[PDB]
């Protein structure tokens, strides 16, 4: 199934594989608790690793096309926030290759 293949990449962020990379980007981006009004001028639909795996976990994902459709998104949205220069950046574009390589694999 292709669920079930999509869970097992995700499962290597808790499976102390790429939790410590995932660490500090695991959680959204608390406007009210963070206090980050300007998030939504920078961006019109900023979106997380939580936002994105609560769709799965609720198995609202019927399909990894829909999946890999928020993920690039995201990505895309993530790099104009994301400061270059910054470890923060290097573990996004990181979690990418790794994603893709395991995602082309099981595709191809």
């Amino acid at each position: 199934e292709q669920l079930k293949c999509c869970s097992g990449i995700l499962k290597e962020m808790f499976a102390k594989k790429h939790a410590a990379y995932a660490w500090p980007f695991y959680k959204p981006v608390d406007v009210e608790a963070l206090g980050l009004h300007d998030y939504c001028d920078i961006i019109k639909h900023p979106m997380d690793m939580s936002t994105i795996k609560s769709k799965l976990e609720a198995r609202e994902y019927r399909d990894a096309q829909e999946f890999g459709a928020d993920v690039r998104l995201m990505f895309s949205n993530c790099y104009k926030y994301n400061p270059p220069d910054h470890e923060v950046v290097a573990m996004a574009r990181k979690l990418q290759d790794v994603f893709e390589m395991r995602f082309a694999k099981m595709l191809q």
